[PDB]
């Protein structure tokens, strides 16, 4: 269990762009591309929509993907995908020192949530954060629970914040 198997796991891999559970048009382990849109409304605004994404997608993959990748490619992403969320939260004067806090196994909960949900989004968990640079596991745990994060996904949610309670990946494994 790492940082990668642990998104690995939460993230899922396709291979063939689809529309991920918050309407973005996706690909790999979570890449997201395009934003998918409204009800009926196209075509064409259909049509823009996945081109942008081929576009977006030839565009990290540096050839013309006609929405299909393999998985060293997704892979490939995966990887870049994580070194982001590393840098977001060390450049973040919220994040960093947290960060620098922290331990392995909740380091990777940290940049999970990142990944998950990006650099400002994750640095907006004020007092979590405060609790969590202080030690205080469980009240961090249940404070994180009170999230539209966890409303939103659950699952994923209870499964980082069970690892920043315990500091194990007694959720993953």
């Amino acid at each position: 269990m790492n940082i990668f198997e642990m998104l690995r796991i939460d993230e899922g891999l396709r291979l063939k762009i689809y529309k991920d559970t918050e309407g973005y048009y996706t690909i790999g382990i979570g890449h997201l591309l395009t934003k998918s849109p409204s009800i009926n409304a196209a075509k064409s605004e259909l049509d823009k929509a996945i081109n942008a994404a081929k576009s977006e997608l030839d565009k990290a993959i540096g050839r013309n993907t006609n929405g299909v990748i393999t998985k060293d490619e997704a892979e490939k992403l995966f990887n870049q995908d994580v070194d982001a969320a590393v840098r977001g939260i060390l450049r973040n004067a919220k994040l960093k020192p947290v960060y620098d806090s922290l331990d392995a196994v909740r380091r990777a909960a940290l940049i999970n949530m990142v990944f998950q949900m990006g650099e400002t989004g994750v640095a907006g968990f004020t007092n979590s954060l405060r609790m969590l640079q202080q030690k205080r596991w469980d009240e961090a745990a249940v404070n994180l629970a009170k999230s539209r994060w966890y409303n939103q996904t659950p699952n994923r949610a209870k499964r980082v914040i069970t690892t920043f309670r315990t500091g194990t990946w007694d959720a993953y494994k």
